[PDB]
DNA sequence: GTAATTAC
DNA sequence: GTAATTAC
């Protein structure tokens, strides 16, 4: 599932950016709350990276 | 090491 | 095939 709303993230280049994730999903071991992860592209470097999403972000 | 995901 | 992502 693709993302909808922009997320405030820290990029691997060390900049804060509000980005729309390309893909979002839950990362949780069995019986654990886990986290939500987004796949982002750094808007300046083109580098793909993964970053935590707010706990209540739509998947 | 687990959990899913995908760029690399 | 593996890195990288978080919290446990």
């Amino acid at each position: 599932s693709s993302g909808k709303k922009p997320v405030k993230v820290k990029t691997p280049a060390g900049k804060e950016a509000e980005l729309v994730p390309e893909k979002v999903w839950a990362l949780a071991p069995k019986g654990r709350k886990g986290v939500k992860i987004g796949l982002f592209k750094d808007p300046e470097t083109g580098k793909y990276f993964r970053h935590k999403l707010p706990d209540d972000y739509p998947i």
